[PDB]
């Protein structure tokens, strides 16, 4: 039991995976999307494009060094996203907007995304079960 999505969503997104950074935060938004959530824009402040999404917001990777995203759930429970790259590792920051609760998450490119892959979704994730817990278990929880 994991749920199937994260090839497509890699294929479609695919022409803007170019550093693995992008891969790290591709697999992000598929579990947030898969537990509940709807992807809704990039920014932190709603610009004129947020459609209730699956698919990555356009310009979700023009910042290699951040990545800003809002998520909504299905039912309620609204989400910002950051992921904070820092030398070798992204930091996972991540604030329901409207409990102010607050998660964190720090992960090592080195450990999880193949820069030598990364044409390559079946050799991109270097430790997806590790890495599909930790983002559960230390971002998705802590609803």
């Amino acid at each position: 039991s994991h749920m199937a999505g994260l090839e497509v969503l890699f294929a479609s997104a695919a022409p803007a995976i170019t550093c693995r950074q992008d891969a790290l935060v591709c697999f992000l938004h598929w579990e947030v999307v898969t537990h509940g959530y709807c992807g809704l824009g990039v920014g932190d402040q709603p610009g004129p494009n947020d459609k209730k999404s699956e698919l990555l917001p356009a310009g979700w990777n023009n910042n290699k060094d951040l990545y800003v995203l809002r998520y909504e759930y299905k039912d309620g429970r609204k989400l910002l996203v950051k992921a904070i790259t820092v030398e070798s590792s992204m930091i996972l920051n991540v604030l329901e907007y409207g409990s102010q609760q607050v998660a964190d998450l720090t992960l090592n490119l080195d450990d999880y995304i193949d820069a030598e892959h990364l044409g390559d979704f079946h050799r991109t994730y270097k430790n997806s079960e590790e890495l599909r817990s930790r983002i559960v278990s230390g971002i998705i929880t802590p609803i």
